[PDB]
């Protein structure tokens, strides 16, 4: 799980597989840079962009 | 779509009947506060916690 971009010292809007991702962790920002793989200790929420309904 | 947390200016923590979201807009905090339902014009990314894989 890399770091496509910041939201904040915790949000972050990465990318896995699937397609874009975020991960919400207090502190995830610090102790990381973007483009470096996210700490799992920090990782508090993944969010994912909804990619299809029913298809 | 409410506003159930803020994570910026653009990101913030939504809540839709699926569970909890993501709105990410540039200046979405802006012309909003939390509890408020989200500008559907700053709109710009919708992001959701992935509720099950399969299952």
């Amino acid at each position: 799980m890399k770091i496509k971009r910041i939201l904040n010292h915790n949000a972050i809007v990465v990318k896995d597989q699937n397609e874009e991702k975020i991960l919400l962790g207090a502190g995830i920002a610090f102790n990381k840079k973007k483009n470096d793989i996210v700490d799992p200790s920090k990782i508090e929420k993944t969010f994912i962009r909804k990619d299809t309904p029913d298809y």
